[PDB]
């Protein structure tokens, strides 16, 4: 009964710990996998939309930005705020046009959509400055669930990375956002920087005419939000320590330096930003001073709690035991969820590194790392990921082993690279 609220329609959470709690005799890590599944106020959309020269070559992926753009003003809920800004190595906000946020309905949707219209390809890029814009668009706006749409197709020439990174850390617990890479001009690193950091995703977008039905369900997604701002609390007894707390599906992303201090240090919390309807599975290790065997200790106690207006509400909670043992029936015994999603982070980690290699000409090192990328993806039975790794893969018919290929399709290996924290659940 510790928190009081302002007012509420926050989705019902079904909260899981999955772990073997049993360790042996000098044990200090202690692992389990939380899953929580959200079952059924304002939203303010933001879409941010390269338009700088290179966007006219091909002329199909402006056209695309400005049809997929629309899609998504079709898609907002009425009432729902938004915003079209265009990014160069400015930003401009193109609609609305006289500095406060407007409900989607027929009037606000039709001139949405003529100032999309009047967009040109023309300019650089410095994406920094656009987060900056959707920032002070947002700011307008503290209690909506607030969400932007980045499209880019090239590389962020115009500001520096220092530059880009001070952007993303204004923007951080202000907005979430998803990012689309267009063609194979960009680069996966930057894109990934802004989505993890914004709670979202990164995309490749290797067909302009695919871009419309992206646009689509991103939006939908977006206005299925029913609450803005979830924290996942974690506390720990004196002594123990996070070792990490990662979002392991449906997306590998690593939260341990995302924590918030709160009240005291044995509890700290890490962001999650909105939900709907939807299920996540986090994998959390603490390492904790064993106790004796026999002796059962609280590792960890973890809430979820949405924070709203000048208030709060527990949304779950569920607890991180630690019980040693000498019976080892208990303690090797495998879990089954902890194993699963350890590998998961692996595989992502073996993409990732094997296609810098590779890219590099430097092979055997891609062969090794793409290799045990595949033993895992083949483990997990990651089909999808299988298949991409075999574009950039080939089976040397002496040895039958696989071996990183020397040339590979642009396109292949950075969608492989983009791809490769999308997991596959346990
Ligand atoms: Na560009």
């Amino acid at each position: 009964n510790l928190y009081f609220q302002s007012n509420s329609q926050y989705p019902d959470f079904a909260f899981e710990i999955n772990q073997n709690e049993f360790l042996a005799a000098g044990v200090r890590e202690v692992h389990a996998v939380v899953t929580l599944t959200a079952t059924a106020s304002e939203n303010v959309e933001v879409i941010i939309i390269d338009c700088s020269g290179s966007m006219d070559y091909p002329r199909t992926k402006m056209m695309a930005a400005k049809e997929a753009t629309k899609v998504a003003i079709d898609t907002l809920t009425d009432g729902a705020f938004f915003a079209v800004v265009a990014g160069t190595e400015g930003a401009r906000v193109v609609y609305p046009t006289g500095g406060q946020l407007l409900r989607a309905d027929y009037q606000s949707r039709a001139a949405a959509k003529e100032a999309v219209g009047r967009l040109h390809a023309n300019g650089g890029t410095a994406m920094g400055r656009w987060l900056a814009q959707a920032g002070r668009i947002f700011d307008t706006a503290p209690s909506a669930i607030k969400h932007a749409i980045l499209l880019t197709d090239g590389k962020d020439e115009s500001e520096t990375p220092a530059d880009l990174a001070r952007a993303i850390q204004s923007s951080i617990g202000n907005f979430t956002a998803d990012c689309r890479g267009i063609g194979e001009d960009w680069e996966p690193k930057e894109l990934r920087k802004i989505a993890d950091a914004l709670l979202g995703t990164v995309g490749i977008i290797r067909d302009p005419a695919t871009l419309a039905e992206d646009f689509r369900e991103m939006t939908a997604k977006s206005m299925g939000k029913e609450v803005a701002d979830v924290a996942l609390r974690l506390w720990a007894p004196k002594g123990a320590t996070i070792r990490y707390v990662k979002q392991v599906s449906p997306n590998l992303a690593d939260l341990s330096g995302m924590r918030v201090p709160g009240d005291n240090p044995l509890t700290g919390d890490y962001p999650t930003g909105a939900w709907g309807a939807e299920s996540r599975e986090y994998h959390i290790c603490v390492e904790v001073e064993p106790g004796n065997i026999g002796q059962e200790k609280l590792a960890g106690r973890v809430q979820l709690v949405a924070k709203d207006a000048g208030g709060a509400t527990l949304l779950g909670e569920g607890k991180i035991r630690a019980v040693w043992t000498e019976d080892t029936d208990l303690s090797t015994r495998i879990n089954g969820r902890v194993a699963h999603y350890t590998g998961q982070a692996e595989m992502a980690a073996a993409i990732q590194e094997g296609l810098d290699a590779q890219a590099a000409g430097d092979l055997d090192t891609a062969t090794a790392r793409l290799g045990r990328a595949m033993d895992l993806a083949v483990e997990s039975g990651h089909e999808d990921t299988v298949k991409m790794l075999r574009k950039v893969t080939e089976v040397d018919p002496a040895t039958s082993k696989v071996r990183a290929k020397a040339k590979v399709d642009k396109g292949d290996a950075m969608e492989l690279d983009v791809v490769s924290t999308k997991t596959v659940r346990a």
